[PDB]
DNA sequence: TTTTTTCT
DNA sequence: AGAAAAAAA
């Protein structure tokens, strides 16, 4: 139930959330690879963009973020618009809507030009404020599946660049899919927003930070190379989980 | 239609 | 407010 599997994501704690995104999340292995291959500011504004477009993919997720950082890095990039009208037709795993996802990007060309370095430490210093001037820039609901990851991808890009970190705000929750309905039907019927900034809250770990938690366990990924403590509650979740 | 969005 | 968006079933 909801009790026990905020006890467990407790004990886990950001502290394990943060081991995950760092270690065995390949969506921030991908990011680290970009990262040494492209200006800082220009990555966090790619890392923004790639975001607003990953929806509807024909492919996973994994593979779709290493084809994005696979092909931007060393490149020259000026326009994120025109670097995305190049990019998205010859992609493999982004293939669906890509004239729509191209106008989402030439309406938050302007927004993009904002983050400068001290903007993006701003930012990452007040998450919540980022999350809703994204929805703005797009002129869309900021509780939308896209808007709410692109801060998740943000929080990574901006850790990265900045060397610090900040852990995402309480009151964001996990992006709500036809993926979380899926697997949050398979352990309660409890509405799904409702549950999980329930266990959010009961276990102390932001919604988003239990994204982090989730997916990669749910998809396979080892957890062989955390240390035996966390190894332990990491193999609990599992159970529950999966 | 199924796999998130724009916009009329 | 919900049809249509492109690709894929």
């Amino acid at each position: 139930g909801s009790h026990m599997i905020a006890r467990i994501i407790g004990e886990i704690g950001i502290e394990g959330a943060r081991f995950i995104e760092e270690n065995i999340d390949e969506q921030f292995k991908a990011l680290r690879y970009l990262s040494k291959g492209i200006d800082s500011e220009t990555f966090v504004k790619l890392v923004i963009a790639n975001s607003l477009v990953s929806y509807q993919l024909t492919g996973k997720g994994e593979q779709w973020w290493w084809e994005f950082a696979k092909y931007f890095y060393g490149r020259d990039v000026k326009s994120i618009y025109l670097a995305y009208k190049e990019f998205l037709p010859n992609s493999r795993f982004n293939r669906r809507l890509i004239p729509q996802k191209l106008s989402r990007i030439r309406r938050v060309e302007t927004f993009l030009s904002t983050l400068t370095e001290e903007r993006i430490e701003e930012y990452y210093g007040d998450m919540s404020s980022l999350w809703g001037s994204i929805a703005r820039a797009l002129g869309v609901d900021k509780e939308s599946k896209t808007v709410v990851f692109s801060v998740k991808m943000f929080g990574y890009a901006a850790r990265i660049v900045l060397s610090t970190f900040n852990p995402y705000p309480m009151e964001i929750p996990i992006p709500e899919d036809s993926r979380i309905v899926k697997l949050t039907k398979k352990l309660t019927n409890e509405k799904p927003r409702k549950f999980w900034m329930k266990i959010a809250r009961e276990s102390g770990v932001p919604p988003l930070h239990i994204d982090s938690i989730l997916w990669p366990l749910l998809g396979g990924a080892s957890i062989d190379s955390a240390p035996p403590e966390l190894r332990d509650k990491l193999a609990e979740l599992i159970k529950i989980i999966r």
